This record gives C-alpha cells, sequence and structure tokens, in this order.
C-alpha cells in the first residue's frame, strides 16, 4: 500500500468474535486503555481498545445501521468494560452535536476533529510509521486487512480512523 508501505510488519492477532466485538483480550485491571472512535447510517462506527502497555489492540467494535443513541450506549459500555478508558473521539459534524451526546452520557473523552486533511494525515502519518517498526498489532480480520490494504486519501476507511486515533496516544 502506498500510504501503508510497512503492512508487512503489521502483527496479526488471534480473537474472538463477540458480536459487533472483535475479542484479543479481555480487560487486565494492571493495564491503562484509551479507546480511538470513528462515528457513522449504513456508514459504519468504529471503537478500537488500545492497550497502552502493550502497544496492541485490545478488541475491535464496528457496528452500522444503529441509532445514535445506541452507537454511544455501546461506546460508553466499551469504554466502562476497559476501565473507563479514555475515548479519542473524532467529534467532527454538525455543531457542537457530537460532543453534547458524549458529554451527556458521562463517557470519558477526548475531542480531535478530523476537520481538515492535515490533521487526518497527522494520524494516518503517525499509524503508518508505528506500523513500519512492527508496533502496530490487530486482529487477523479480513476486513480489517482490507481497509489497510487498499486505504487511499482520495471504499470505508472507518477502520483506519478509529486504529489511527487510538495509535495517536501511543508513544
Ligand atoms: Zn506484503
Ligand atoms: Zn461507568
Ligand atoms: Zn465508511
Ligand atoms: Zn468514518
Amino acid at each position: 500500500n502506498s500510504v501503508f508501505s510497512g503492512l508487512d510488519m503489521l502483527i496479526l492477532l488471534p480473537y474472538e468474535r463477540r458480536g459487533t466485538r472483535l475479542v484479543v483480550e479481555d480487560y487486565r485491571p494492571d493495564h491503562i486503555y484509551c479507546i480511538g472512535a470513528d462515528f457513522g447510517n449504513q456508514d459504519y462506527s468504529v471503537f478500537s481498545v488500545l492497550d497502552l502497555d502493550t502497544g496492541a489492540i485490545a478488541c475491535l467494535e464496528r457496528m452500522n445501521g444503529a441509532t445514535w443513541s445506541d452507537q454511544v450506549a455501546r461506546l460508553k459500555a466499551l469504554s466502562e468494560d476497559y476501565g473507563h478508558a479514555y475515548v479519542v473521539a473524532d467529534t467532527w459534524g454538525v455543531g457542537d452535536a457530537i460532543a453534547e451526546e458524549l458529554d451527556a452520557q458521562g463517557i470519558n473523552y477526548t475531542p480531535l476533529p478530523v476537520k481538515s486533511s492535515s490533521v487526518k494525515e497527522q494520524l494516518i502519518s503517525n499509524l503508518a510509521l508505528l506500523m513500519e517498526k512492527g508496533q502496530v498489532a490487530v486482529p487477523n480480520d479480513k476486513t480489517i486487512l482490507d481497509e489497510l490494504r487498499n486505504f487511499r486519501y482520495y471504499g470505508h476507511d472507518d477502520i483506519v480512523m478509529s486504529l489511527a486515533l487510538a495509535y495517536s496516544q501511543y508513544e
């Protein structure tokens, strides 16, 4: 891939399906986690749980055709399940609507509105560099790998963006 020149170094994790969740590891209370969150109607929302101690994705949740409140409900549940993992949320949409609903549901988040190509490239370039270094590990799932393999800046990229938002927190 032109953007992800380090695709061969991506670590491919075994996982168990649990509905909309791909689960690599259950919550370890001795580890700290964050979540990268992208929001979609028939477009997908994707929430990626990163173990900040290992640098590996512990869980990835993906859904479409779910109502706005159900999406936010799933995000709240996933955060809570991994120790109220803080959420790096793409809050860019109509007004402050996304942030309002996250604040109203008590979700622990940091806003990172992907409002321009500069912000998108900042996130994707970081993911790509970590991947080159062998530091990105994701569930070995066809849908995830296809989005990464077929990624172009200008054909869904919601998984890519969610992963990039999570890995923005990893040194
Ligand atoms: Zn290859
Ligand atoms: Zn809670
Ligand atoms: Zn999409
Ligand atoms: Zn998206």
